[PDB]
């Protein structure tokens, strides 16, 4: 692609916004760039030269435009968006960009949780078998900034709203790995809009990868991964491939059911993708986890304080508590934009005499009222964290796992996560 002489309009600034940016001055081209919030991030960082319109979008622009590249951020159902769309003006994304210049394979992840565990770790097993490779996407750096002759390999998260924008993916892997409702604020025809997005992965992709235990990830054959059934399964518990025996997950620092399918998942994409099994298994072994998920960061008299910023979304919180053992009584933070989920299938592990609620943030109310008589409501985090800290006693846990965006509050999850660190490290020593 060549995209000299056209008039360019970015959606959306940030770092992503500022990649797109950077891409195409470095190309001879001009672009100008909108923003529907007033001050966005890396405005400050944007070339004088780049003319920028802030507060909304601007449709003299978006119809005078010979490409229009969108921010995931932003809807292609707005307005402004399907009027271009109907005038049969071009609509790309970032990642579209990225992989009409991409020179090397691409190994392609999405999913309502897991994804970026996945993501790292197929990262891990190209590194520890000396490949030169790039990873990013929805995490890390933006697609674009991975751009280089030298890569060998890239790995990328996709966000639902990435696939949405991009046509020309040909992945030598892909997987969706679960799907589970998320961004329903985004997609006004339900869980099968969302996953008709995510399907938009395997367009394409030499082999795809899906759940043996989750229908929705399948298209319309694959190489599977499951607990019980899959070319890639568990059977002490083992990875196997194929009724064969290949890790002995004692040798992982990784623990829990759902982090062994993420080990199958990355393992099936390393091999789709030609990685030799012995470092891709070797990498297995190192991984520690990503900051964010699960992660403790505080454990001292008797207590473990686990921060899990990053479930954002319904399935995550679910995947911390589904077996969960607690000594003493559990604290659960919940909290932010739900993005109007469903909370219900939360309830199910919230009985007994050993849990705590605490709500915060935009839909504290509605996570409040899955058990209002152990439930108590706040306005902030840090509020509910000052709260709880006092009846703390040996043997619990407390755990923050929102079940929801920061968004509302904060910067990003990971922000959340940083602040409830502090938080716990102060509220959790005399
Ligand atoms: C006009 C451009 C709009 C730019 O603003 C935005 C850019 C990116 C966004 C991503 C998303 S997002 O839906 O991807 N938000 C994350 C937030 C996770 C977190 O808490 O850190 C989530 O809930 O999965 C929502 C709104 C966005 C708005």
């Amino acid at each position: 692609a060549d995209y000299q002489g056209k008039n360019v309009v970015i959606i959306g600034l940030g770092l992503t916004g500022l990649s797109c940016v950077d891409f195409f001055l470095a190309r001879g081209v001009t672009p100008r760039v909108m923003d529907t919030r007033m001050t966005p991030p890396g405005l400050d960082k944007l070339p004088e030269a780049v003319e920028r319109h802030t507060g909304s979008l601007n449709d003299e622009w978006l119809m005078a435009a010979d490409l229009i590249v969108a921010s995931p951020g932003i809807a292609l159902a707005h307005p402004s968006l399907s009027a271009a769309a109907d005038a049969g003006i071009e609509i790309v994304g970032d990642i579209e960009l990225f992989c009409r210049e991409a020179q090397a394979p691409i190994v392609a992840i999405t999913g309502s949780n897991g994804k970026s565990t996945v993501t790292t770790l197929v990262g891990e097993m190209a590194k520890a078998a000396g490949v030169n490779v790039g990873v990013g996407g929805n995490i890390g750096l933006p697609a674009l900034m991975l751009l280089d002759d030298e890569c060998e390999l890239y790995v990328l998260e996709l966000s639902s709203f990435q696939l949405e924008t991009t046509s020309s993916l040909q992945a030598v892997a892909a997987t969706i790995l679960n799907v589970t409702e998320d961004h329903m604020d985004r997609y006004p025809f339900g869980l099968q809009q969302y996953r008709a997005a995510k399907l938009r992965i395997y367009e394409n992709a030499k082999v795809c990868v899906v759940n043996a235990d989750d229908a929705l990830t399948m298209p319309i054959r694959c190489v599977s991964f499951g607990v019980n059934m899959g070319d890639y399964h568990l059977n002490e518990t083992w990875l196997r491939v194929k009724g064969e025996k290949v890790l002995n997950v004692k040798e992982m620092k990784l623990s829990g059911q759902h982090n062994y399918t993420n080990a199958l998942a990355a393992l099936a994409l390393a091999d789709a993708a030609g990685l030799p099994r012995a470092s891709s298994l070797k990498a297995l072994t190192t991984f520690t986890g990503l900051p964010h998920r699960f992660e403790v960061v505080l454990e001292h008299n008797g207590v473990r304080w686990i921060n899990d910023s990053k479930a954002t979304n319904v399935g995550s919180t679910e995947a911390a508590l589904n077996g969960l053992h607690v000594d003493g009584t559990l604290h659960l933070l919940l909290g932010g934009d739900g993005k109007s989920a469903d909370f219900s299938p939360l309830a199910r592990y919230l009985n007994g005499d050993n849990v705590r609620l605490y709500c915060f943030g935009r839909d504290g109310a509605q996570l409040a009222a899955l058990r209002p008589e152990v439930a108590e409501q706040t306005e902030t985090m840090e509020q509910a964290m000052r709260l709880l800290a006092p009846r703390v006693q040996p043997g619990d846990m407390v755990l923050l796992s929102p079940a929801c965006a920061s968004l509302d509050q904060f910067k990003n999850f990971e922000q959340r996560g940083n602040e409830f660190a502090r938080l716990a490290k102060e509220l959790g020593s005399h």
